[PDB]
């Protein structure tokens, strides 16, 4: 398992524009393409993320390649954080890609603001920061993938992730 599988499995692959858990436009494997309730707004940013004139469906090849540029700006976004950097590079491998999952699906600024659980990470008590990660938005609004992302983070294994 890997954080490309991992995700793989968090977000899915669509290759028609649909609506994320939010209600906002997206295509591929979690790609947002805008916040905008338009779909015509959606449609100019995937044609431009793309490079084609796409009407709304794209290949998979191209799902893959949005895919790789989304990780690594997770990556990058966290190395520039300086609430975040100096927990990434705390952790293990294993724990990494669950703090890039949580920062591909609720962006840099939202991540960076959990201070307690942030805090927690840092200082290894990984019990205590599952416990504290469960306190948000975000596990109650997704909370199966938010308990598979808080195992990872408990136990720094993928055990989480085996079976699917």
């Amino acid at each position: 398992m890997n954080i490309f599988e991992m995700l793989r499995i968090d977000e899915g692959l669509r290759l028609k524009i649909y609506k994320d858990t939010e209600g906002y436009y997206t295509i591929g494997i979690g790609h947002l393409l805008t916040k905008s309730p338009s779909l015509n707004a959606a449609k100019c940013e995937l044609d431009k993320a793309i490079g084609r004139n796409t009407n709304g469906v794209i290949t998979k090849d191209e799902a893959e390649k949005l895919f790789c540029q989304d990780v690594d700006a997770a990556v990058r976004g966290i190395l520039r954080n300086a609430k975040l950097k100096p927990v990434y590079d705390s952790l293990d491998c294993v724990r990494r890609a669950a703090l890039i999952n949580m920062v591909f699906q609720m962006g840099e600024t939202g991540v960076a603001g959990f201070c307690n659980s942030l805090r927690m990470l840092q200082q290894k008590r990984w019990d205590e920061a599952a416990v504290n990660l469960a306190k948000s938005r975000w596990y109650n609004q997704t909370p199966n993938r938010a308990k598979r992302v808080i195992t990872t983070f408990r136990t720094g294994t993928w055990d989480a992730y085996k079976n699917l």
